[PDB]
């Protein structure tokens, strides 16, 4: 059909979730990565079309610790990091799933999908594309309450020049998003490696989720999967697919 | 444990009673599946999503407001971003709480972890707050902003804490109030993104996380429906 065309014109790589959590187990099976001794972690946007991905995962590994926010980002931070590391079962490893969103409608329109109940579906990433509009109208110009949001729009300013110059903003805004959070994630675990110890690793996977249709699957485009060590250091790297 | 419960918070419900409850309830305002948007502000913990799960049930998939301690940390955005999600002259209904681990021992402030010897604090966040705040008052950048955040809403009850006979039963009902002081201004902003006959349905209140062969509990403090005006219509406690 016209939407999954448009995700492979766009992203050629692009995983159904079914293919990303089969491949990803399978992996991580052969290093000893299991059921018991895996804790989840997701860093994914609050909207409630990205809660499939979760629970693709977590029918494999169980109930997830939740590091995300608004658009993504682990908001969750370095004391959410820590926490989770508190727990990981004995000897074992987290793996953090994370990434950016955006939808694709049945015509295969990038930014936006239908949404149950709703005629008008809206922006998908909401978050993202309010925080794109600000940071590029004022480049075209060449307290909790809302503090996230805030932080949004501050991550998204580099890329300004990036989005405004775009052929198509809503395929490139999520690539952006996706760079600022791998930058924000490589963060948090070169600060929070204290808090993994021995043999114990993280187990990494980031990208662009795909929210398509709900008669259809949705996407995960991986441009990140890896394995960390307890000192930090990477330890596989399994890009490219 | 179950003693422990009851001893503290005599009107807690168990996950599946409470679901019950509010599913009935809200039946009666012509709340159902496919005209309710569930949203959640609940810790980051993996020990609160079964009670996401347990209404997920019922409402379906979520949007979740939460963050560090539960607090609804996607703020106005989060707000007006689930505002714009809900089906068509349908309403949303909103889960929110602290939550507190009781052990097999009936301690409060840490519960048994899956593939653990030991545990440790349960709300992590909370605790870690507590510490900081009634530390320097006894003494009389995303990377973490958000612990920062929580430090910042628990320093009003430092001197609380402080005073508590247990600290570790009374620092969620300090979270939840501090919660509910968000919460409430959260809505009371974001009244404009609810229109016409929708309606928010709010439940509040601590969410009482118990070993994994036993119910989760949780505790109302807060149980009430908000028109678009931002006016309570009802107040079911
Ligand atoms: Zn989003
Ligand atoms: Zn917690």
């Amino acid at each position: 059909n016209v939407t999954l065309t448009a995700v492979k014109k766009a992203f050629p790589d692009a995983l159904t979730n079914a293919e990303l959590v089969a491949m990803v187990s399978k992996r991580l099976s052969q290093f000893g990565y299991h059921k018991y001794n895996t804790l989840l972690a997701t860093s994914l946007c609050s909207d409630e079309v990205t809660r499939p991905l979760e629970q693709d995962f977590g029918e494999v590994y169980g109930k997830h610790f939740t590091m995300g926010g608004l658009a993504g980002f682990p908001f969750g931070g370095l004391t959410g990091f820590g926490a989770m590391a508190g727990h990981i079962p004995d000897g074992g490893s987290c793996l953090l799933i994370y990434g950016s969103h955006v939808g694709v409608s049945w015509e295969g329109k990038w930014g936006t999908v239908a949404r149950r109940g709703r005629e008008k579906g809206g922006a998908c990433c909401g978050s993202a594309v309010a925080a794109a509009q600000a940071v590029t109208q004022a480049y075209q110009a060449t307290d909790p309450l809302d503090a996230q949001q805030g932080y949004v729009r501050d991550m998204l300013r580099p890329y300004a020049a990036t989005l405004s110059e775009a052929e198509d903003v809503m395929v490139t805004l999520p690539v952006s998003v996706y760079d600022a959070q791998q930058k924000l994630v490589t963060r948090i675990l070169d600060e929070g490696s204290n808090h993994i110890d021995g043999d114990g690793q993280i187990a990494v996977v980031g990208g662009i989720q795909i929210n398509t249709p709900k008669e259809m699957s949705d996407f995960f485009v991986v441009r990140r999967f890896c394995i960390r060590d307890s000192s930090g250091n990477m330890v596989e790297n399994f890009m490219p697919l």
